[PDB]
């Protein structure tokens, strides 16, 4: 098997229900492991759900209070895309209250971090054995993507950051080879000034849209190759796609924050197409609840142009989601662009009045076809379930 | 891997008992994932169950409700052939409330319809990857098979619809080679009035047995190659098997729909053998109760010779039945007929005292041999059943 | 992959415990599938559990009266050898009441016998295909092995029975190539009066030891080869090993049965070796208690000088056996013996107060070794059970 | 495949979190198997979690007095590693309570006790087939290493002993090719005097450092290679490493047990490191609570340098820990070593108010790299479980 390569993203106009798990719905026997921060990645034969387990299952007295991020109990687990994660499923892939994987072509690399808040680890596991590490250097929460990383003709560029969130962290960028770590980069500050878990995808270089968790309503990003980062900003658009965010439409910033509605954001996507860009977003400006995708004119620019030219509304405001990342899927000669949002069910959610905290899962992918329209929720009557 | 070819089917004069899961009885202590519209088909290495999935398990609060027949938290799933599909063994295929599949020798396509009623779309996926999609045109519940398609010499036919259950839909097929739509057709309507739900296989040509839901109790059925629809009609037998329908001997329409008990009719196949036929139909005239298969003599013509040569009576009256379907299995040089009988326990099944719809599967297949007798049933005392 | 080949069995002298599954132990909390008649084959890569399920979890309400031979809801199942069948791992091979499996060393071969008492048919598979069957032609309980049959150069060869059990059924031996039946043999009837339930293996030819059910506590057997049966009789011993039998020291039948004790028999198995012949058997001579094996020393010849050379108890008078037989796992240039013990719980056994009947498994293997002494019964507490 | 060849150990100065089960957090609804002495084990493809179950699942009767070591009812299983053992996820390797594994680069061996206290038998498995077996010559307790052998050029070696635990017992060493035992040696009583549990890895070399359950509070040790025994002694280190032991530091013994605080010793490991060695202990003193690893300066040799370079807490004090082992993972062209640790829950630790006994299991493995800190321990709220 070669090494997967620069390859471009395929053309599409609109994206396409693809996998759901109806994790939740399926758990109310309490079968189900509690997960969150859940992600897509593809090999070679198949694609993948990875999510970070709680080491419990939904509604056992072990479930109660897994709104807590960090906790030794809690690893990276792999299992059927599309499948609820159960202990007759699932792998365990490395313990971790943080992660990205990612396959190179000939194996998978995984990013995990555990142990202390001020003093975390992140072991790097390649085919399976543990080949590299990185010690906490901020002393800080240690902590990466919470979505797949990307590999180009064997070198995988994955974002890692150290340092308080609210305080000015060390964002990095680190090429892996075969599991060995072979350099860092400390991200420019020059235009990003919060940078938290990145969403990548390939087309031709590396493209990550990630979190201002602090002063940014709009995402910022950066394009990588195998040696180097190579451009930064936050996305152009003046339809904002963090969460909180101001009211459509808002302010066009290419090079710094909005300053306004700055945090606590939400992890997200987008792809850049040509001057346009896409961007996933809550339907709320305010919560969790709801997720569309909207495709804007020239929002990747500055320009007096931006329109959302496509609003598909994929998951209702009247539902939670959570979460989303980037995925790709390769095609013959391009990248497929796809993504999952991740439906968070249980606390803090307004009248999910249950102790624990998990998730389902919903996928999309893109196709240069017209789409139709639907509503793809978690779909769970919490009152029906184990407290 | 070569592309399966346009085999003829092999020779057969009975049909034996194969694979049963007993998926409602295994499900007593609420294991079993809700389905409806099961179906088989096979790869080069396995055949295997497949079924629309309700994301619930059977006998959970979840599962109230499953006889709806459209929700977002259905997928297509598949599981072992003859198992009950658990959270342990089965995989989510994609998000579905209609589908079919089919394996062209070398990969599987799947065709996955979800969404609003008014504006569904069907997403193919070859290879596990989505490859290609059919937006709803006439807005009113895009839909397909049920069962399997079929491939020859690597082009896909499968039989497609949208348009109002009771209006004048229109009926089309797609072929489809490696994912990719090549084109379609409107089925004519010149003798054909309504077709939904059709069952196929593989006898050089395609051929396509279905289910008029309005004006038929005698079956439509088509021809088709890799190019294009050869032939369409009514199966001419004078013993009729939709249901409901007229009690035997009726009328010989193989032009047009026999005009008497037409709907609402329910999935069933058959099989053309010279200018013999073979139909599958409830033993019930009037409700899904029962399962019997019948050789009619010069069933597939115009013909004062029709008289049933073989009855088997494989699901007794006092039984519940549902959909059946065609399957084909590669022989060496010809394809051996199959078939699959949903067994649908739940509502509105009278004294079916649960709150749930769901069922079970039997399966047969033809050998070129005398069968001898038996019965079987889903097998579940329901009263036994979490409601 | 070759055939397999008409190997000896490779030397031994003694058996020592392979695997144990704890089946009823570990189905206290309703997870684990009720069966009968389990055996156990092996193929190229893995040794396999085998046994005719009852579509139904133990412990729950449809597990009562599983006492009941014959149900469609049975079906031959397949697990990991040394598990309990659960939903999450086992295999539905066929539907089946009665059955037996062998691999060729290409592909698995089943027979499966299902169907109404006066009418059934057994179905051959072949590489998970229906490939053959036979036609109940005494319409009385067509029924086979219920342990492994043999292959050799291509040919597989299967012990089949029909007609009354207690009034004159004809035994019959059939030889099956890729799924095909070549053809069969009456079993000749001037030594042989009774003959079910074979248990066979390979040493150079096949050879089968049986369950005379009516007149001998002595057990028939045959050798056979890939064209015909060769010879017959029954075990010289004059230490009978079916259940019930006389008290050791017996009678010396080496052409007739013993005319004592003579039904209603167990299912067992034995070991030509030289002129010696190993014999497994239950502890009690009245019923399903115990389980030991012992090496007659020229047990298989008329001579006076029978003496037990060894006997190992291996499972204690104090706990439940049932069926046993042979399986064969090939060395290198030899087939070592193995054998497995069938531990029935539940119905009729004295003070098993449940309402269901299963078994689990434990299984021994031949080698040139002194073996040790111990004690391996099904191990479950029957008050501890759901009932 | 070639044979795993005596590869040197890899460069190590810490080690990190690597996988963690959870396993009795995820059996709080009684779906995991009652296990103790677990040990890991790898091949070309995947590591393993390995581990004697009892039988029984987790929280349910039969789990009731399961501190008791010795029953037929216990196998030795093999389940994904960092998973949770479950119906529908282990393997039943062999019927054991007393195992080793390990692969030869080709296939697995294991080595099985079972039976009678005073009359146990090793069964070899060898890709799967009993090809060997070993009886027991002083006809007390039979008994192997309860973690992985190690394979040199084909030829595996494994720790062996039996006779009074408490009275001068015979310790061998076991050498077994392709399943076959070629010979063994009785262990040089010159310098070792009690030998129990040895964890083994390789360093060019087969190193084990095993447990003196009577006498020394500093581990017995010993170096072997394919052909024999080269050296043995105790651990020099002034830092002892069994439990119970004397607060640090101590007395330096190479030659002989410390004299204090023999026993009764707990399953534990180290690793040499030039002259150095690093040692895996519990924190406390007298009981199984806590895991840490230190690395002493000179502490392979006699020396008044020793001092601690270095000190990880992996495993709080107030938590339960249990045996560990060595298990190695190979790089590119040296072995990268790995340790277990058993965290064992219930029965007979203070305030685990249940009635059985199991463990959990976490793993770490070594790099080049300084690590950071953490808390990796069981984490179930014995309250929390079914008793
Ligand atoms: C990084 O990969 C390049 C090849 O990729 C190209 O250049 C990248 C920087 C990026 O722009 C991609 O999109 C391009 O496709 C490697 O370049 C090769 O270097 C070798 C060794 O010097 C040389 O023999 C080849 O000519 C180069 N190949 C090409 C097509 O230029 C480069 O080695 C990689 N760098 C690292 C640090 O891994
Ligand atoms: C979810 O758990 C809370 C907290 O449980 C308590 O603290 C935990 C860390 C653990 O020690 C538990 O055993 C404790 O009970 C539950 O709230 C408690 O409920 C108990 C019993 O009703 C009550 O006595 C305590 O006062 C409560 N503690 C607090 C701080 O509220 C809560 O009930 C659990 N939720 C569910 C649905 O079970
Ligand atoms: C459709 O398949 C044919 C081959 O199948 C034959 O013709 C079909 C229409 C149908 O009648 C089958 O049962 C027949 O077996 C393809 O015909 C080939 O075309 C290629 C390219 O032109 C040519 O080189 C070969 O001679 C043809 N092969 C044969 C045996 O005639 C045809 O290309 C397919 N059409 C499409 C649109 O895919
Ligand atoms: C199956 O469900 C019905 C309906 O449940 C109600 O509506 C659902 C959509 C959901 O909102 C439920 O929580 C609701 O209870 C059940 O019928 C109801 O039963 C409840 C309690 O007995 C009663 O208060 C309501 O009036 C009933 N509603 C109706 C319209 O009949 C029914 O009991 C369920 N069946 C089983 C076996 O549980
Ligand atoms: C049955 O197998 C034989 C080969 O097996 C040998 O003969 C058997 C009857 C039995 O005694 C075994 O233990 C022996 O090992 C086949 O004999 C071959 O026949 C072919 C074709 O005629 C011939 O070319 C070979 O010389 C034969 N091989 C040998 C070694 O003799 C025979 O064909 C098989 N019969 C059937 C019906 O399948
Ligand atoms: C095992 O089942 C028997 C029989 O159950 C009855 O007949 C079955 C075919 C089915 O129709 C059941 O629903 C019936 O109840 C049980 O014995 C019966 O128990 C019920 C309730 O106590 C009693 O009313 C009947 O008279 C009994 N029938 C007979 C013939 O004895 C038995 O209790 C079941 N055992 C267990 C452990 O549940
Ligand atoms: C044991 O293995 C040796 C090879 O391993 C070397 O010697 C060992 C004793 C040990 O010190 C290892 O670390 C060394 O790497 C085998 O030696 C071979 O023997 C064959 C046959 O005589 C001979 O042809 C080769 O020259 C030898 N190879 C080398 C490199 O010396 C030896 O056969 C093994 N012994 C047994 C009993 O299996
Ligand atoms: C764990 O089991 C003990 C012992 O159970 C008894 O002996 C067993 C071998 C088996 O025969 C059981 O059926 C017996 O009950 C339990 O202690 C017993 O509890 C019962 C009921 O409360 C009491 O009548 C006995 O006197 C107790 N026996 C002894 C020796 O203490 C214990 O309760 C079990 N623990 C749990 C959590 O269920
Ligand atoms: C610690 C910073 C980080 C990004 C802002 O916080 C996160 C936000 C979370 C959230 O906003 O939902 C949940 C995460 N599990 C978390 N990451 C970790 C490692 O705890
Ligand atoms: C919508 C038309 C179609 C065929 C007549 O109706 C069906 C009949 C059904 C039935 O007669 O049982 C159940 C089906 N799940 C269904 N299909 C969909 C997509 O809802
Ligand atoms: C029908 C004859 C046959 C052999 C004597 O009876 C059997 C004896 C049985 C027994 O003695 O335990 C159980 C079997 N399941 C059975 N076989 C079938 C097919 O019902
Ligand atoms: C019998 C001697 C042996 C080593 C000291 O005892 C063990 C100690 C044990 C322990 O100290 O926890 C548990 C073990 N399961 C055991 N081994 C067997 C075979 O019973
Ligand atoms: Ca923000
Ligand atoms: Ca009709
Ligand atoms: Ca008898
Ligand atoms: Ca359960
Ligand atoms: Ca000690």
């Amino acid at each position: 098997r070669p090494f997967k390569s620069p390859l471009p993203l395929c053309p599409f106009r609109g994206f396409f229900p693809f996998h759901k798990d109806n994790a939740i719905r399926l758990g109310e026997n309490k079968d189900v492991i509690v997960t969150r921060e859940p992600y897509v990645s593809c090999d070679n034969d198949n694609c993948w759900s990875f999510a970070l387990a709680q080491g419990a299952l939904l509604g056992t007295k072990h479930s109660n209070g897994t709104i807590k991020d960090r906790t030794p109990y809690r690893s990276l687990i792999r299992f059927p895309i599309g499948t609820a994660p159960v202990l007759g499923n699932y792998k365990e892939i490395c313990i971790a209250w943080s992660s990205s994987s990612c396959f190179d072509g000939k194996e998978w690399m995984h990013v995990c971090m555990t142990g202390n808040d001020n003093d975390a680890s992140a072991q790097i596991i390649y085919g399976g054995r543990m080949t590299d590490s990185i010690k906490s250097w901020r002393k800080d929460i240690l902590r990466t993507q919470e979505s797949e990383c990307q590999c180009i003709d064997g070198t995988c560029v994955v974002a890692v950051t150290d340092g308080p969130a609210a305080n000015s962290a060390d964002y990095r960028v680190y090429w892996i080879r075969e599991g060995k770590i072979i350099k860092y980069e400390n991200v420019p500050k020059t235009k990003i000034q919060y940078l938290e878990e990145c969403s990548c995808y390939v087309d031709i270089d590396v493209y990550c849209i990630c979190r201002d968790n602090w002063k940014g309503s709009n995402r910022p990003w950066m394009r990588i190759n195998n040696e180097t980062i190579l451009e930064t900003g936050y996305v152009c658009s003046k339809f904002h796609s963090d969460t909180p965010r101001p009211a459509d439409p808002s302010t066009m910033s290419c090079d710094s924050p909005s300053n306004v509605n700055g945090g606590p954001g939400v992890k997200g996507f987008g792809f850049k197409a040509g001057d346009d860009v896409w961007l996933g977003r809550t339907v709320s400006t305010s919560g969790r609840s709801g997720f569309e995708i909207i495709k804007v004119t020239e929002g990747w620019i500055n320009s007096p142009n931006h329109v959302k030219s496509i609003t598909q509304t994929l998951v209702s405001n009247n539902d939670w989601s959570g979460y989303s990342g980037s995925f790709i899927v390769k095609a013959k000669d391009c990248f497929q662009p796809c993504f999952y949002v991740e439906l968070i069910r249980g606390r803090p959610n307004k009248n999910d009045d249950v102790s624990w905290t998990s998730n389902s899962i919903v996928t999309f992918c893109g196709l240069d076809n017209e789409p139709g329209s639907g509503n793809w929720p978690d779909g769970s009557n919490i009152g029906f379930m184990p407290k």
